[PDB]
């Protein structure tokens, strides 16, 4: 067992509204059967349609929610509303952004597009989320189309779109004009064990998201919960996922950004103890700083940001109001004054943040971490921290091409002294471009309201 057994019963009380009549007894293989797929005793690399919870997980980046309503309702086939968490509603004919009824010949093609446009930079597949009610299933002939795994037409990536006018096969990359979705895979949150409808479950975790009784906003809600139980109540920092943007990039500024605020921040205001509140692997950012550093542990926080009563009291330098506190993206309630704070601000628009649970975001590099939703108030007691680059290593080239640096925030001997020098300008503008990086990456840097840049001018004299 590494695949979901096709022979796996799948419980169909949810969908026995839809299909009146359904077989209480039913597996996957009768299941896909039903849905109008032959399997084919295919050993090809798509032994299912349907994916375990623990194969969804690793492929989170590719959940598209999804939904199918009865716009007319229960010979007599009616129009159908499509609806994908991405916010669109398509309704099929059989001849929140809502589009006029159309022949499944044209709708196949927008599914296409915008599975291919939302996913290109995120995924190899998709993952279609349900909350299976029978219509979403039985829709699912109209547009997809399954066989053994290939690969792009025009690359190496394997295949997730099919052309009926070329008879091809594309990756998402490579998908404009295609019509069918090809080998997609799919997950029916109702099979985890659920009392009562959607809403009902959905709203027992998140006020973000409400009910227009639209197909989109099931849609929605189906990914929302799904999210909920796999990265909120359910944690597991072990799973890896692949490199798909600048993660090593932003990891490396973010160390380099760290190191540079926290040893500028024990050289202007010279705290005797540094309290470090969060990883409990973290390692000293400034080893050789005088300070008494102190570690307190906190695992990164998925549902609600820790409230600062509880880190703190029950009783360390125990008065953490001692000397200055790190929270290095360990998410609070509202940091005390004497806080140096990195804070991911869920809200930033990028392949790395997915979509999370209750205004919260799911941030995946390397591993994935539900974000608490970002919170302005959380900084009332700080400012924001400014742009600055502090050096005191040598002015000293070795071994770039030339315009020479004039900048009010390069804080070197050399500027000090009037003019920058080569190496202090080299290294400004490699951490200038870390610090945008880690920044535009959606990180938020605040400070206690005391720090200011003109105390590290005579840290040399
Ligand atoms: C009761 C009812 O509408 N049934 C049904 C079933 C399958 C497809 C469709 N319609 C479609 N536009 O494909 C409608
Ligand atoms: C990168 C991100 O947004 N999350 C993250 C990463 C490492 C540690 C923590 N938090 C903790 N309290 O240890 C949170
Ligand atoms: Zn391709
Ligand atoms: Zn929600
Ligand atoms: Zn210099």
């Amino acid at each position: 067992p590494t695949h979901l057994s096709v022979d796996t019963k799948f419980k169909t009380e949810g969908l026995c509204v839809d299909i009146p009549g359904i077989p209480k007894d039913m597996t996957y293989r009768r299941l896909i059967s039903m849905m109008g797929f032959k399997m084919n005793y295919q050993v090809n690399g798509y032994p299912n349609m349907f994916i375990t919870r623990e194969e969804a997980i690793r492929h989170v980046r590719a959940w598209i929610g999804f939904d199918v309503e009865g716009c007319h309702a229960t010979g007599t086939n009616l129009p159908l509303q499509l609806g994908f968490s991405t916010g669109v509603n398509l309704v099929a004919v059989p001849t929140p952004l809502m589009y006029k009824g159309l022949p499944w010949n044209v709708v196949r093609i927008k599914i296409v597009q915008m599975l291919s446009d939302t996913l290109k930079n995120l995924s190899d597949r998709v993952v279609f989320v349900l909350w299976a009610h029978g219509f979403e299933l039985t829709s699912m002939k109209y547009f997809v189309k399954i066989g053994p795994e290939r690969t792009c037409c025009l690359c190496d990536r394997r295949a997730t779109c099919f052309s009926t006018a070329s008879d091809t096969y594309a990756c998402w990359h490579h998908s404009i004009g295609f019509d069918y979705v090809y080998n997609p895979f799919m997950i029916d949150v109702q099979q985890w064990g659920f009392t009562g409808n959607l809403q009902s479950n959905h709203d027992l975790y998140c006020q973000v998201h409400g009910n227009a009784h639209v197909a989109s906003c099931d849609a929605i809600m189906t990914r929302c919960l799904a999210v909920h139980e796999c990265f909120v109540k359910r944690v597991d920092w072990t799973i890896e996922y692949p490199i798909i943007g600048d993660e090593l990039k932003i990891n490396a500024a973010c160390r380099k950004v760290q190191h540079m605020v926290v040893k500028a921040a024990l050289l202007a205001d010279k705290f005797p103890v540094l309290h470090d509140i969060g990883n409990p692997k973290a390692i000293k950012c400034v080893p050789q700083a005088d300070v008494e550093w102190k570690f307190y542990d906190a695992q990164p926080c998925s549902d609600k940001a820790y409230k600062i009563e509880e880190l703190f009291y029950s009783y360390h330098s125990d008065k953490f109001t001692d000397g200055v506190c790190l929270f290095w993206n360990c998410n609070v309630d509202r940091y005390p004054a004497n806080s140096i704070v990195c804070r991911f601000d869920t809200r930033v628009l990028s392949n790395l943040n997915l979509p999370g649970c209750d205004g919260g975001s799911l941030y995946v590099n390397k591993h994935a971490f539900h974000t608490p939703a970002f919170d302005k108030s959380a900084f009332v007691n700080l400012k924001q921290l400014p742009f600055f680059y502090y050096s005191d290593s040598p002015c000293e080239s070795h071994g770039i091409d030339y315009v020479p640096l004039k900048s009010a925030t390069c804080i070197t001997r050399c500027n000090l002294g009037g003019a920058v020098c080569r190496h202090h300008a080299n290294e400004y503008r490699l951490y200038l471009d870390a610090y945008n990086m880690m920044i535009s990456a959606g990180f938020s840097l605040w400070v206690y309201k005391q720090f200011d840049t003109y105390n590290l001018w005579n840290t040399f004299t």
